[PDB]
């Protein structure tokens, strides 16, 4: 009678540990929810499959209004797991749910997978050198967030790389590209006029990691905002100060103008 | 003709995905490295009997010296794994061993893992509030190195979280605790008195991060100086302002004083 988060990783059914992999054979009732990101190289079925167990996938709603009405109720009896795409507590607010396990009287442990957060570390870029991160959200009707566009400027005033996740409205399976957010940041900054995000500024696109050939591709706005980073989930990266070494990886390895080399120390 | 860089996760030997698992269990030859860090949950030998492949085990220099004359030959007219803790890539000089086996004309693949860079995640502290990262180091001799302390003042000042690294003797097995970084940011601050860590400042002590039972703890530095987190390797947070729910989850998940309810938030 406990409850197990546990993360399905970056990309297919594969990602998953092998911790999380046999335990999650031996629950007794499986729950998840695909709202949080996208596993563009896998299906439910697949999944499925690999832990023999039929999957009762949750809403949005589920989770956030009856996540204690829908599964607490079951670990209370059984060993029940909650599967997340990527690692369970990561940009979600997963981890207050383990609160709310706790007041239910409900033992909870947490089982890591591949994060997006790490893998970035695929693209050459230092990951002790990410300052804070944020999320470029669709605007909505009259509401155009821009929040975002202070982090970028706030990380590379301390010299510091900045992640951004990109908006997913999974019921309308809508999913941001590096592109839109190029789109996004490009009209925020006519709006601001700060100088941070602009036709030269330098940023990194990843798209898929997790899958054995990402698209990792790095370059100035004005030649990426209408490159084709091929199916998502993408995310986009606007480094800060770059060290020799990480230069030399964008450029040999996500094809980077070989002109970024000459660092302006 | 192919080398696959797998990460092993977290802390012992189910840490490493599946398909990591699989696809190192198919390789010709198998590398791993232990300097960066160490898998303290488990040993080199279940780590080869889960794999179902001999390790051979490369120094710091063997890698940063030799990777191109010990590891890459065989990846020419072989499938060759190269083990590491944590996810690839992460570790700052692992990236540019991707450009030296382009040099060489081999392919190479990224099989990610968990990372502490996103397993902190099991804090309670948001992701995306995580500033700069740095490592503690002992002083020795004539040098007495500050600067981790100068990256909690920059994010702390910015209401960011700063991840912690512990210095690591990997080859000699010796491990500084959090309670030795403690104390060396207590004396850093004598010496600095910037007002950034001191009795009253609040830390979060992550050990033994991916094993089903972790230790978290979090509280105040007069407290938690002294106290027992258990055996390496420990990780050590120095959070910025809360949100109360970031404060709600240390109250009720590790054990902190109601009293960062009012105080840290
Ligand atoms: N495999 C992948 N490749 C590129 N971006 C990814 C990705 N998986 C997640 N993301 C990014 O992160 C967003 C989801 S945020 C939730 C992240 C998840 N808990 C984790 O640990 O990864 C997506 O909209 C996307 O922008
Ligand atoms: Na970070």
């Amino acid at each position: 009678m406990v409850l197990y988060f546990i993360g399905l990783g970056l990309y297919d059914e594969r990602d998953i540990t092998v911790k999380g992999h046999e335990i999650a054979k031996k629950c007794d009732y499986v729950f998840a929810e695909f709202y949080t990101s996208l596993m563009a190289g896998t299906t439910l079925g697949r999944i499925q499959k690999l832990i023999g167990k039929e999957i009762r996938v949750l809403s949005r709603e589920d989770v956030e209004l009856n996540f204690e009405n829908i599964v607490l109720p079951l670990a209370k009896e059984n060993d029940v797991a909650f599967l997340t795409p990527g690692d369970p507590l990561v940009a979600t607010t997963h981890a207050e749910l383990r609160i709310r396990a706790k007041r239910a009287g409900v033992e909870s442990y947490v089982i890591h997978a591949p994060s997006i957060y790490s893998a970035v570390g695929i693209t050459g870029l230092h990951i002790y050198k990410f300052g804070k991160s944020a999320t470029v959200a669709y605007p909505e009707g009259n509401w155009f967030p821009t929040s975002y566009y202070d982090v970028i400027k706030e990380n590379a005033e301390r010299g510091l790389h900045t992640l951004l996740f990109l908006d997913i409205k999974a019921e309308k399976r809508m999913y941001m590209t590096a592109n839109e957010a190029m789109e996004l940041l490009l009209k925020v900054e006519d709006m601001k006029k700060g100088g941070v995000f602009t036709d030269d500024t330098l940023v990194v696109v990843l798209a898929r990691a997790g899958s054995l050939n990402p698209t990792i591709r790095a370059g100035y706005v004005k030649d990426l905002i209408r490159e084709d980073f091929g199916d998502p989930p993408h995310i986009l990266i606007v480094p800060g100060k770059l060290h020799i070494v990480e230069a030399e990886y964008l450029v040999e390895i996500a094809g980077a103008p070989r002109e970024i080399l000459r660092v302006n120390v």
